[PDB]
């Protein structure tokens, strides 16, 4: 149906605005972080403590396939992110602070990705 494809048009135009926040996130963590699935041939017992892990590249992949119907799903995965390393790690160690530190300025980028996606539709 012509209704179809509009539905499409308006997700793919969603995974392009998503993409370009996506970039700017990851700005954020210039250290790379985040940027990969935390190994678990290196943190063997890591699903023992974290039952949902999440990693850029793995949002990534989901975007790329459109998988990402609206903003909040998106933020979803950028909230666990931020959220599984924040209970995994200390307070004093290098990894806990690049996820306050990326969380925060991630803050301004989406407030603003909000008012883009609910103005343009």
């Amino acid at each position: 149906s012509m209704e179809q494809v509009a539905m499409e048009l308006r997700l793919t135009e969603l995974t392009r605005l998503l993409r370009s926040v996506l970039d700017q996130l990851q700005d954020k963590d210039p250290a790379r972080i985040f940027a990969q699935p935390v190994s678990l041939k290196e943190v063997p017992d890591y699903l023992d403590h974290i039952k949902h892990p999440m990693d850029f590249a793995t949002m990534r992949k989901r975007l790329e396939a459109q998988g990402y119907k609206n903003l909040h799903e998106f933020e979803e995965d950028f909230d666990l992110i931020i959220d599984n390393c924040m209970k995994y790690n200390a307070r004093d160690t290098v990894f806990y602070r690049a996820a306050v530190r990326l969380r925060d300025q991630g803050g301004v980028v989406l407030r603003q990705a909000r008012r883009e996606v609910d103005s343009i539709g």
